[PDB]
């Protein structure tokens, strides 16, 4: 019979920067093994965050260039925001 | 044999408001196609956030009125909080 | 045939503390029923957050002691951070 | 993702008649527990057979009135055929 | 997680020949829709058989040229065997 | 969600004996690789049969000592029956 099921892979990426600020942007290659049968959807969020109150909080994350083989885990802050530590969490399911 | 498997659907909803503040609350209808066989559980978080440091950070998100056909993706801030941009991420699995 | 599928369980844990600050750390036992066939991966994030702007925002969450039977849902802030309310979201898939 | 999988149930029904001939026809109610999600296809054959050479061999089997709840396991010989023993085998998959 | 599951398709092919004998051999194209993801294994048997006792009983069946798209359902008797009616049953699973 | 799915393995075993009669009984060890997660059900039938009309047709087949690792594929005729060739077909699903 026809059914809908998903294969899900997930992970975290910790950036401990203090006593230095974290880089304004980061891109990390993530690989799926074995590759997915169909290109999965991927969502990204934050599991840990350390942001300076001296300026507004501006954080961004995304899954870029997603393929059955993997994707690029992306993060960036912008303008005057200062980020001291962060941990990205992500999950990919087809 | 009896096994436990999940069908998962996921997505994001970007609210680019700057140079205006984002609305205090938002509700967006999300549809599952085809509908789930059992009502799924849904969780929501933030993939991007831009909050003014002039006041405390207060952000809320939830999946309301969840059915096999879809749900209402909810967001709201409260009191003096000013949110300039945000991206909700959500995942529904049964 | 050999295929990759996941069983996913998910949930939320709301901590409404205002008018008192939330405890600096929290650990909650989460049980999977029935237990997973293989130990799942678990990721945790925030669905709601209320942080005082008087100090930097420092929030942390993790899934500790993960087994097929469950895990310990962990949260903590640190240093001068004051958290008034928060809701953890988590998802475990094998 | 969309995949094709089957739930299969199977069984046997032994008719030891010797020293008497087996009845010309037999119908046995078979129940599926729990019921199938979609009506399955069912095929029937013989795992054991004892037929007299005094006449031609004529044996028939079928799955009748198939539903998600079960079916009627049918057997019959015809004309001058004499059957002394037989075992039906069947398999139902959706 | 890695699991083993099968998609199974099955069917029957009835040859009512009496009052003429069935052809010594038969080959019928069977199509799978949609095609299998991996080439399946296929087995064939008899659900009904009518063989003359004037000579030995010799019946053969097989699944030939099996692909993800289908296979050739084969039957044949040989030498002096006379077959008056038969029904093939088959099941293909990956 | 809880669903019912099966892993199925199948095979055939050909005994070409002519010009000698096949042994009265045969037992062949069949191995499943990798082993099943739950003990499967197994059914056995005939895909090809060559029986002498000089005596009644008596053929038997069964799956004995079934475990997650395999089973013993069994066949036997009895009394005066003479079998010249046969092919067993079998399918195991959990
Ligand atoms: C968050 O990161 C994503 C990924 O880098 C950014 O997306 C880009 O947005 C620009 C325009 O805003 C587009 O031209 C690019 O094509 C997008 N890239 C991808 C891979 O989608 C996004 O702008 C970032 N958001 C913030 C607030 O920094
Ligand atoms: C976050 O959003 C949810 C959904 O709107 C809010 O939940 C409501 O909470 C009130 C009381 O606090 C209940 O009476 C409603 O029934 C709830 N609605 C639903 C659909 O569950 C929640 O209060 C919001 N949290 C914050 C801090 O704003
Ligand atoms: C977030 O919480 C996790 C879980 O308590 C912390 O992880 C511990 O980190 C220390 C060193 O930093 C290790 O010695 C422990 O073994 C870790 N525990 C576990 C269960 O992994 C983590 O340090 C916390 N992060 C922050 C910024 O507070
Ligand atoms: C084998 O058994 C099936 C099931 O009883 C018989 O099928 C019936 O066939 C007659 C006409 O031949 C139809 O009118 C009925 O509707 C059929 N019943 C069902 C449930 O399909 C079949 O005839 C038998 N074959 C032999 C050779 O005896
Ligand atoms: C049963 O049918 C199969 C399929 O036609 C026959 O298999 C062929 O056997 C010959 C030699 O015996 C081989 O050269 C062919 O390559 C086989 N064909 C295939 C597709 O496998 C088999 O011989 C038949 N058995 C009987 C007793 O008639
Ligand atoms: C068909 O083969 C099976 C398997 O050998 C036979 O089953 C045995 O039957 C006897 C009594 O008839 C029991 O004492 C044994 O325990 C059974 N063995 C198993 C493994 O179940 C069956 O008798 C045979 N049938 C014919 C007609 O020969
Ligand atoms: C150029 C630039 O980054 N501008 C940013 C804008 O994108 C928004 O984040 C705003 C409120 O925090 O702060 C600045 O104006
Ligand atoms: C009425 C109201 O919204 N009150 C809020 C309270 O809910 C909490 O967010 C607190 C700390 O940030 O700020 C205010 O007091
Ligand atoms: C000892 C301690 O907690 N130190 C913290 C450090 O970990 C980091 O959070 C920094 C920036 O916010 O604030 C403090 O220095
Ligand atoms: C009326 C009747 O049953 N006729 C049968 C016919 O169906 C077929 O089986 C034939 C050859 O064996 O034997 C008889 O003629
Ligand atoms: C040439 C030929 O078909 N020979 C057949 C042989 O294959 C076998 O079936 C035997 C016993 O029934 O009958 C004949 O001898
Ligand atoms: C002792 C023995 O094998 N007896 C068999 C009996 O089991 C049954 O097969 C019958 C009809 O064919 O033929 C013989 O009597
Ligand atoms: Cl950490
Ligand atoms: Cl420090
Ligand atoms: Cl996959
Ligand atoms: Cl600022
Ligand atoms: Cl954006
Ligand atoms: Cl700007
Ligand atoms: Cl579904
Ligand atoms: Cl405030
Ligand atoms: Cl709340
Ligand atoms: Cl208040
Ligand atoms: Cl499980
Ligand atoms: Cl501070
Ligand atoms: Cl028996
Ligand atoms: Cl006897
Ligand atoms: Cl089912
Ligand atoms: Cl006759
Ligand atoms: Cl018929
Ligand atoms: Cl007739
Ligand atoms: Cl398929
Ligand atoms: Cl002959
Ligand atoms: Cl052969
Ligand atoms: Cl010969
Ligand atoms: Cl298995
Ligand atoms: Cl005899
Ligand atoms: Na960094
Ligand atoms: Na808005
Ligand atoms: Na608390
Ligand atoms: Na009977
Ligand atoms: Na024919
Ligand atoms: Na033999």
């Amino acid at each position: 019979r026809l059914i809908h099921v998903s294969r899900c892979e997930m992970g975290t990426s910790t950036h401990r920067c203090w006593p230095r600020p974290c880089d304004t942007s980061s891109d990390e290659p993530i690989s799926f093994w074995p590759p997915f049968e169909n290109t999965p959807n991927v969502i990204v969020s934050f599991g840990m965050l350390d942001v300076d109150n001296s300026n507004n909080l501006r954080v961004n994350s995304s899954a870029d260039d997603v393929t059955v083989g993997g994707f690029t885990l992306h993060y960036n802050s912008w303008y005057t925001t200062t980020v001291w530590n962060y941990k990205l969490i992500w999950i990919a399911c087809d």
